[PDB]
């Protein structure tokens, strides 16, 4: 219950990019995807 992955934001996000949560950057707290995860691959791409 405590260790989530993608957040609501961020799923809005990738869902605008299109990309893969598993084809992105991802160090929160417990092995997930934030959105400056998805910066590093939005600005690394």
């Amino acid at each position: 219950q405590n260790n989530d992955a993608l957040s609501p934001a961020i799923r809005r996000l990738l869902a605008e990019h299109n990309l893969d949560a598993s084809a992105i950057k991802g160090t929160g707290v417990g092995g997930r995807l934030t959105r400056e995860d998805v910066e590093k691959w939005l600005a690394k791409a």
